[PDB]
């Protein structure tokens, strides 16, 4: 009698499932799966902000924070010491009050089971290790059981570029031809050892379809004030909506099953999207969603397609002292007379001197922090018009942000 | 009737410390814990600095000085600005609770440090036309002894610049003269927080001029030049650690302040030693250097360095995972290969919205590799570039540190 092992159902009894190292973290569904979605959502918003920071407000942005959280959780499996701790912290997995890092994989397995079990929402993970190497069995086993990531051998040593073409094809296969060149040229060479890959594919139909005979060409105004032609869709009906504080709007468009929805966030005609992006936290997002009431309204949005991509190594390691140097984001309310927070460090310098001779040595140094007050120029476009907005594709019962981004240019 | 409020004496309760905001982070153990944090910023920051420079250029800074100035700047920070500040400077690793308690510990440490000559002076220069918050002003005077001198930025930037620079020059015996560059201050400048640190000690074991000789020094780019090398033999704390690195400690009259020189073995690049550098590693080396009779020979030289902190700090978010040296992934390959690191990682995404619904896709690829090679052009035994640390031993504090890449 043979029975296929399944983590969703229960853990094996003999197959060892313990990572090589362990990090003990500080401090209406499953408490575990819930707290993990909360951590994931915390990485999504935090990462998004940093991402949006390094880009031009005229550029679109689109990513799957869940996808990223998944790939690195998979990579975490073999991490140790400091590498493991940083990973735990960077992805907010350590915000799960008291819990060893190895428990994260199982909660992650419980989440993926609930997510990928109306509207198509699939995911596939895979490991591509070099054929000449011998990979650790427990690692290979945990990866297959927790993330369903089997290890496929490739010849990086002798056939890098062909191996790359292989991994890219696999991913094109798991995303219906949508993601074709995930791994760039020269990214893989004879020194490569293992490539961990995650993919997520989603395609749903509106619970409340739009009718083609109602789409119209209209001018859409970008952040820099320039305009372009856009096809705007139109329909009126009952939709969950809400006009929050400062005038921000939140609109939820659900897909056939109702458990996956698209949430649109538009700032007040006078305020910029950047104001809404910096204020974005997982709690704020939750408050908005919470206080959403259904009502008769006219939904007016552009039909478009956007493709985006970026290096995580680059983005992840550039999260240092950012706010203090930003006129918009800097918060230094304590310095001046009465809360004046337009203060920000315009620049800081350091000078040092060292002399060593027969009698001894002399050393000097000075650090200068230069704070200045400034402002943000007014927004070019103030009149009501089609402007850029935020987009989220959520799984509601699981409180999970699958996709998210900024639709800054839905043209041509 | 009147007793000056002195923090070096006081206990947490006595000193009323209330900053605008607070941050909750996850028994002189504190002063100790603070020095560790500073030391951790020190190494982290150095590695990043060394990284963006040419291995042929010298490097010299005072991490303590930067930590101090930004700690002073932290007094008026809030929300995300305050958290980042707490984290980037590793203050969030101090087993405490509220972000305000570190200014109390930093004061305790500055007390022990500044009472060989080792002094420090901090001052705030605000625009005369503005009104500065009284509490902020009081706390900066109490904790860092930073008084607020008014200057006319709004009307006389260039003159005010000259003023601040002259004060710095005064507190560093004319060593640091142009800390603040031109155009760095203008009509919109509001406040300039300045820290200063000066040190001058004599060797506990002086060097004799009659023994200095010009010797060839080989730089990182291969070429060689002449340097005046000092010579003397005696008992010094030393040690030839793992991977063949040498650590030498030359103390100053008083023993409480010392210079530590770090030299990698011939076939190892200084750059690789810089990249592997961690507070713990540094500690272990220092921890048990044995005293022994040996011939110490080092160059006599001077180096002056300066740089903008914005660029550096803005990107201080590195993760060992992307570091060939520091990455730890012993669980992937059988037996435990240590050299595994993520060479790069990519994300790609797609979204299409139309009348019928929407379609989204995405992939994340993490590429792990091993066998990273650090260029090494001077692999023979000769005078080469080394690391320099000037530390306070009873307070395990790194006051100054740098790279001597060209004493010529
Ligand atoms: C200067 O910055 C100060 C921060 O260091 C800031 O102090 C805060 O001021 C408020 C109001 O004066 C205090 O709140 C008081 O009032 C509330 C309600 O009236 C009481 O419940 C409180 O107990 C308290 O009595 C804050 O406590 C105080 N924060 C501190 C110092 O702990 C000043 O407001 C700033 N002043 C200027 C000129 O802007
Ligand atoms: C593959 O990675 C494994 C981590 O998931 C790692 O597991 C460790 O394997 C060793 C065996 O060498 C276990 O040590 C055992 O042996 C002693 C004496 O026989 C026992 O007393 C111990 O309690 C233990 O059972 C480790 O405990 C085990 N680590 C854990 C926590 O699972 C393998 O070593 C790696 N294998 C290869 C090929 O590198
Ligand atoms: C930044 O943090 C401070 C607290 O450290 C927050 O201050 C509170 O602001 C609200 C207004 O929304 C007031 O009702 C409270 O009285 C404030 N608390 C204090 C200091 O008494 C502030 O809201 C935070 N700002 C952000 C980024 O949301
Ligand atoms: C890394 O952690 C392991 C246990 O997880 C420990 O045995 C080892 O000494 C650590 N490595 C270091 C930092 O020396
Ligand atoms: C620096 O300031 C002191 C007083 O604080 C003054 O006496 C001294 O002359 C100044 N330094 C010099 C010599 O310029």
């Amino acid at each position: 009698h043979g029975s296929p092992v399944d983590i969703c159902t229960a853990k094996p009894r003999d197959i060892p499932m313990n990572p090589m190292c362990i990090y003990r973290s500080p401090e209406a569904t499953n408490r575990r799966v819930w707290e993990l979605s909360k951590a994931n959502s915390r990485f999504a918003t935090t990462f998004y902000q940093h991402l949006a920071d390094s880009k031009n407000d005229n550029d679109n942005i689109f990513l799957s924070p869940l996808s990223i959280s998944t790939a690195f959780a998979m990579t975490k499996l073999g991490a140790c010491n400091d590498t493991l701790q940083q990973l735990m912290e960077v992805f907010k997995f350590d915000t799960i009050s008291e819990k060893t890092s190895d428990q994260i994989h199982f909660f992650f397995a419980k989440l993926n089971c609930r997510l990928y079990r109306s509207s198509k929402l699939v995911s596939a993970n895979r490991l591509f290790g070099d054929k000449s190497l011998t990979f650790n069995e427990t690692y290979q086993d945990i990866s297959e059981l927790v993330y369903g990531a089997k290890l496929q051998p490739l010849d990086f040593k002798e056939n890098a570029e062909q191996s790359r073409a292989a991994i890219n094809k696999w991913v094109s296969n798991k995303t219906e031809g949508r993601i074709t060149d995930v791994i760039p040229s020269e990214a893989i060479n004879e020194l490569t050892v293992l490539v961990l890959v995650n993919t997520i594919y989603f395609k749903g139909l509106w619970k409340s379809k739009f009718s083609p005979e109602n789409t119209r060409k209209e001018l859409f105004y970008k952040a820099d004030g320039e305009s372009c032609s856009a096809s705007m869709m139109y329909q009126e009906g009952k939709f969950r909506y809400r006009r929050v504080a400062e005038g921000t709007q939140v609109l939820e468009l659900p897909f056939k099953g109702d458990d996956i929805t698209m949430v649109l966030i538009l700032p007040k005609p006078e305020k910029s999207l950047a104001k809404v992006e910096k204020e974005l936290t997982p709690e704020v997002l939750q408050e908005w969603l919470d206080e959403l009431e259904e009502m008769m309204l006219v939904v007016h949005m552009p039909r478009f397609r956007i493709e985006d991509g970026f290096s995580l190594k680059e983005q992840l390691q550039d999260m240092g002292l950012v706010d203090l140097f930003s006129p918009e984001k800097s918060k230094l309310p304590g310095i001046v007379a009465e809360g004046r927070d337009d203060l920000y460090v315009s620049d800081a310098f350091h000078k040092a001197f060292l002399e060593v001779n027969e009698e001894g040595s002399e050393a000097a140094a000075s650090t200068a922090v230069v704070i200045a007050g400034r402002s943000l120029n007014p927004n070019r476009v103030t009149f009501k018009a089609n402007r850029p907005f935020l987009v989220f594709i959520r799984e509601v019962p699981l409180n999970t942000i699958i996709f998210m981004g900024r639709v800054a240019n839905p043209c041509v």
